[PDB]
């Protein structure tokens, strides 16, 4: 059978698969099309380089009118990511549009890593560090990068 969210989520799955964004992979559990997992590589030539970050996307029966609940499974340290893994991101809360697909969601999160919005302090310690001395920030980014490997 095919519900409108289900029908959408199946199209979203195929398009992520045929034209995948570099360093991004994603998939639903064979047992639940509504719960997904994904992995994002810290892009090349950024202090995030080499990291393998895990994520969970939870969808509802009202997708795509309502955006998925995205969260980091692996520990992070970034100005726009809360202590629980949730992401203070534009298109995921106040600027969501049904046009955006799963692939577009992940793309934006990857780009967000190396380009934080200081005017959205989800992690206040990380925010200050990013703008004061980038030397201590890069050191701290390196850490979550090394522990994501484990």
């Amino acid at each position: 059978m095919s519900t409108p969210a289900r029908k959408r989520l199946m199209r979203d799955f195929k398009r992520l698969q045929q034209d995948p964004p570099a360093g991004i992979s994603g998939a639903p559990q064979d047992n639940n099309i509504m719960l997904w997992n994904a992995v994002i590589f810290g892009p090349d030539d950024t202090p995030w380089d080499g990291g393998t970050f895990k994520l969970s996307l939870q969808f509802s029966e009202d997708y795509p009118n309502k955006p998925p609940t995205v969260r980091f499974v692996s520990r992070m340290f970034h100005p726009n990511i809360y202590a629980d893994g949730s992401i203070c991101l534009d298109i995921l809360q106040n600027q969501w549009s049904p046009i955006y697909d799963v692939a577009a969601i992940l793309t934006s999160i990857q780009s967000l890593l190396c380009d934080p919005n200081p005017n959205s302090p989800a992690n206040s310690e990380a925010a200050r560090m990013y703008s004061e001395s980038k030397r201590e920030y890069n050191r701290r980014v390196r850490d979550v990068v090394e522990q994501s490997w484990t």
